[PDB]
C-alpha cells in the first residue's frame, strides 16, 4: 500500500532509558506508531475505502496486487480515535474509544525516527519497565513483547509497499497472523473470509510469521512471560492454514510455535503470586516494575519490584525440573507435564536464541480476545478441564468471562499503563536514570 495524508499523522512521543554497565543510563526519544490494521484503507485519489467494515471493495480490490496499487494508509487520530496518549515517558491505551466509531484498543511499535522502527538487541541485556493493571479485568491483555520486523515495516524488500514503518506496516508475530490486511506489499483480499463476531475483521490467504519474545501478557488476575521460536527467524509470508496459528482450523500446522514456552506462575502452582490486593505478594492494583534478562547461554531470567521489595520469578517444580530460570530444561519438562510439542519442534531456546542474537522491534498492545476469549491466560483452559490436568487451571477467572461484546459493554473504560522503559547489558537498568 501506499500512505495518504488526509489526516496527518504524528507519532506520539515517549522517551525512554538505554543503560550501560558502567552504571549511568542516558534518556533516548522515540515515539510510538499504530499497526496499519487500525487505520483508513482508501482509494489513492479519493475517500472511497478499500476496506470499510470485514469486506473488501470488490472494484478497487479485485486481486492482492491491484489493490495494493489502487490503496492507500492514512493518518491516525491517536487520542480522539484510538485512545491512545504517551506523557514523557508513560504510554497509555484505553479499551473502548467512541469517536465516530468504536475502537477496541491498539498495537503500537516503538520507533526510532519519524519513518522507521527502533530495534533491540535482546540477548545479553534486559529489559526493566513499569506497568499498572489495575484497570484489566479479565478478558483482556495489556501486552509488552518484542517481534523480528524489519526496522523499514517492509519497504525495501516489498517497493509496493511505500507507506512503511510510518504507518505501521510489516507486523509478524509467531501466530502467523492472517487478519493482517496488507502483507508483504500486497493486500490479503484474495481468499478473505468475514469474522463471525468481530463486524471489523477477517481472515486472508496469507499470514506474516516471526519470532516472538511475549515479555509480558498479563490484566490484573494472570501475566505470562513466552518466548516462541521459527524455522525462519525473521518475517516471511505462509499461506493459507500452513500458517497454523490462531487464525487457521490447524494451530499447529505451521512454521512457527505459537504457544511457545510459557512460564505463568499461577498455572505453575503458585496462586499467591499475583493479584489485586494484599493478599497476593505483588499488589496488582499498584504499579509495578518488571525486568527481563536474557542470558547468552539462551535462558531468560526474571525479577520483580514492587514499593523497593524484591522478587525472583517465583520457583517451581515440574517433572524434574526445578528453579525459577526459563531454561531448556524447563521448557522440556513442561512438554512433558502439560503436553505439546511445538516449542521443541521448532528448535526450542536454541533456535529463539537466532532472534534475541538479532534485531526486534517493541510492540505495547491493549486486546480482547475474539477466538479464545483469554482463557488462557488467566482461566481454566480448555473449559472442560479441571484442576486435576496438569495446566489446565491459569487463572481464577470464571471459563465465562472475556467474551468481548460483554467485557468492551461491561468495562469500556478499562486501560493499560506502561512506563519507564530501561535497557541496556544485564545488571544495569536500576541504576539511576538519566
Ligand atoms: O494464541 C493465543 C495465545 O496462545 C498462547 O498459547 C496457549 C495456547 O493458546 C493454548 O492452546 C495452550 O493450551 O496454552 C498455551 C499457553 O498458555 C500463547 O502463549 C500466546 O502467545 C498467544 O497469544
Ligand atoms: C509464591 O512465590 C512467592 C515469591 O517467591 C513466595 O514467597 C511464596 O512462598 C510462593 N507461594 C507458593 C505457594 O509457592
Ligand atoms: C475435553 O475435551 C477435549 C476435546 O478436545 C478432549 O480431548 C478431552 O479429553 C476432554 N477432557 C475431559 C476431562 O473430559
Ligand atoms: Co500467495
Ligand atoms: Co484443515
Ligand atoms: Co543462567
Amino acid at each position: 500500500q501506499s500512505a495518504c495524508t488526509l489526516q496527518s499523522e504524528t507519532h506520539p512521543p515517549l522517551t525512554w532509558q538505554k543503560c550501560s554497565s558502567g552504571g549511568t543510563c542516558t534518556q533516548q526519544t522515540g515515539s510510538v506508531v499504530i499497526d496499519a490494521n487500525w487505520r483508513w484503507t482508501h482509494a489513492t485519489n479519493s475517500s472511497t475505502n478499500c476496506y470499510d467494515g470485514n469486506t473488501w471493495s470488490s472494484t478497487l480490490c479485485p486481486d492482492n496486487e491491484t489493490c495494493a496499487k489502487n490503496c492507500c494508509l492514512d493518518g491516525a487520530a491517536y487520542a480522539s480515535t484510538y485512545g491512545v496518549t504517551t506523557s514523557g515517558n508513560s504510554l497509555s491505551i484505553d479499551f473502548v474509544t467512541q469517536s465516530a466509531q468504536k475502537n477496541v484498543g491498539a498495537r503500537l511499535y516503538l520507533m526510532a525516527s519519524d519513518t522507521t522502527y527502533q530495534e533491540f538487541t535482546l540477548l545479553g541485556n534486559e529489559f526493566s519497565f513499569d506497568v499498572d493493571v489495575s484497570q484489566l479485568p479479565c478478558g483482556l491483555n495489556g501486552a509488552l513483547y518484542f517481534v523480528s520486523m524489519d526496522a523499514d515495516g517492509g519497504v525495501s524488500k516489498y517497493p509496493t509497499n511505500t507507506a512503511g514503518a510510518k504507518y505501521g506496516t510489516g507486523y509478524c508475530d509467531s501466530q502467523c497472523p492472517r487478519d493482517l490486511k496488507f502483507i508483504n506489499g500486497q493486500a490479503n483480499v484474495e481468499g478473505w473470509e468475514p469474522s463471525s463476531n468481530n463486524a471489523n475483521t477477517g481472515i486472508g490467504g496469507h499470514g506474516s510469521c516471526c519470532s516472538e519474545m511475549d515479555i509480558w501478557q498479563a490484566n490484573s488476575i494472570s501475566e505470562a512471560l513466552t518466548p516462541h521460536p521459527c524455522t525462519t527467524v525473521g518475517q516471511e509470508i505462509c499461506e493459507g492454514d500452513g500458517c497454523g496459528g490462531t487464525y487457521s482450523d490447524n494451530r499447529y500446522g505451521g512454521t512457527c510455535d505459537p504457544d511457545g514456552c510459557d512460564w505463568n506462575p499461577y498455572r505453575l502452582g503458585n496462586t499467591s503470586f499475583y493479584g489485586p490486593g494484599s493478599s497476593f505478594t505483588l499488589d496488582t492494583t499498584k504499579k509495578l516494575t518488571v525486568v527481563t534478562q536474557f542470558e547468552t547461554s539462551g535462558a531468560i531470567n526474571r525479577y520483580y519490584v514492587q514499593n523497593g521489595v524484591t522478587f525472583q520469578q517465583p520457583n517451581a517444580e515440574l517433572g524434574s525440573y526445578s528453579g525459577n530460570e526459563l531454561n531448556d530444561d524447563y521448557c522440556t519438562a513442561e512438554e512433558a507435564e502439560f503436553g505439546g510439542s511445538s516449542f521443541s519442534d521448532k528448535g526450542g531456546l536454541t533456535q529463539f536464541k537466532k532472534a534475541t542474537s538479532g534485531g526486534m522491534v517493541l510492540v505495547m498492545s491493549l486486546w480482547d480476545d475474539y477466538y479464545a476469549n483469554m482463557l488462557w491466560l488467566d482461566s481454566t483452559y480448555p473449559t472442560n478441564e479441571t484442576s486435576s490436568t496438569p495446566g489446565a487451571v491459569r487463572g481464577s477467572c470464571s471459563t465465562s468471562s472475556g467474551v468481548p461484546a460483554q467485557v468492551e459493554s461491561q468495562s469500556p473504560n478499562a486501560k493499560v499503563t506502561f512506563s519507564n522503559i530501561k535497557f541496556g547489558p544485564i545488571g544495569s537498568t536500576g541504576n539511576p536514570s538519566g
